[PDB]
């Protein structure tokens, strides 16, 4: 239940240049509106020129880009996952579990969260707020975690085997044929909301 070693590494790997935390906070909000998000958009709300926002994006390897070059995933998506996120009428995605919950914090908004248990395809979902979960179905839900490897691309590192689960005995079965994941964990979704809230506290104190 040791959580610094996930926030640091984490942070490392979400934070590869300046300016990443002031970038990404706008990205989200706007990105949550459900719409294509522009470069010359970002660079308005921050006051940058355009080509400074080119520059954080452009180490941010992940991204995802439409067909017309506009920003459309950066842990929130509008391209499908298993990890929906509805924020009012518009549904969006995340690129995993704990994305989820971390999100709310930094729109400011409350979402919808819908998935599958990764172990046995049952419905799962809850209320995410920016300071606390509700309607948690089942209430027992856990969530998997990994350690984020720093130079590695986050999503094939750690957010693909970031997953909901039905509960904490199912996670762990799960997770007993999952050797040499490096820091494989099983935590509620509970503790990996409150681990959520350490790394937003974190991340945000880097913001100008
Ligand atoms: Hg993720």
């Amino acid at each position: 239940m040791k959580l610094a070693p996930y926030i640091l590494e984490l942070l490392t790997s979400v934070n590869r240049t300046n300016g990443t935390a002031d970038l990404l906070v706008p990205l989200l909000r706007e990105l949550a509106k459900g719409r294509p998000v522009s470069r010359t958009t970002l660079a308005g709300i921050l006051d940058w020129p355009a080509e400074r926002v080119a520059a954080v994006l452009e180490q941010a390897t992940s991204t995802e880009y439409d067909k017309d070059g506009n920003i459309i995933g950066y842990g929130l998506t509008l391209r499908e996952t298993s990890y929906v996120f509805e924020i009012d009428d518009r549904r969006l995605y995340a690129w995993c579990a704990l994305d989820t919950l971390i999100f709310p914090a930094l729109i400011g908004r409350t979402a919808r969260v819908s998935s599958h248990c990764a172990a046995t395809g049952a419905p799962v979902s809850l209320t995410v707020s920016p300071s606390e979960i509700q309607a948690v179905e089942p209430a027992g839900m856990a969530v998997s975690l990994v350690l984020p490897q720093e130079a590695a691309d986050v999503r094939q590192s750690f957010c693909c085997h970031v997953h909901f689960f039905a509960s904490v005995p199912t996670a762990e079965d799960w997770a007993s044929k999952h050797q040499g994941l490096e820091g494989l964990a099983i935590v509620s979704v509970h503790e990996a909301f409150g681990l959520g809230q350490e790394f937003n506290r974190h991340l945000l104190q880097t913001m100008s």
